[PDB]
């Protein structure tokens, strides 16, 4: 199972990892991709996530956006987690870059509450633009469920867990 993590909360546990090294050495029953509402993985954890995949997660993705359509903001959809995990949990948290409304964010995390155990990013952090300490706040105040964060940078990780 999981190991390495500090305890954050009764359900919130952290640790400073590469969520794709991570994904592949435990193959968890859900990781949660950072996606867009266009399940476009270009960059960050989703060009990551996708990239270790082979690509396969973008071509599930193009046919579920052929079908559906795009996803909200705050919202998500489950598909296959490839060779990561059993499956991918896609959550759109707000990218502050492209002016999305940050409080959005809450309802991101509340995608998580759908499954008991989860490994994933800190929603809206790194290139969607918000600050990762208030991330990590309200992840702990809205996810009931247990959650394994994946912080891939050592100076943030101090930060988030020294501050917290």
């Amino acid at each position: 199972s999981f190991s390495g993590y500090l305890k954050l909360t009764d359900n919130v546990y952290i640790k400073n990892a590469d969520i794709v090294e991570e994904a592949k050495k435990v193959k968890p029953t859900v990781v949660v991709n950072a996606a867009n509402v266009y399940l476009k993985h270009g960059g960050g954890v989703a060009g990551a996530l996708n990239k270790a995949t082979n690509n396969a997660m973008q071509v599930e993705s193009d046919d579920y956006i052929a079908t559906n359509g795009p996803l909200k903001v705050g919202g998500s959809c489950v598909l296959s987690g490839h060779n990561l995990a059993k499956h991918c949990l896609h959550v759109v948290g707000p990218n502050v870059n492209k002016g999305e409304d940050i409080q959005l964010l809450k309802s991101a995390y509340e995608n998580f509450n759908q499954h008991e155990v989860l490994l994933a990013p800190l929603l809206s952090a790194g290139i969607f633009g918000a600050d990762p300490i208030h991330s990590l706040r309200v992840c702990v105040d809205t996810v009931r469920t247990n959650v394994y964060l994946a912080v891939f940078d050592k100076n943030l990780y101090d930060k988030l867990v020294s501050s917290f």
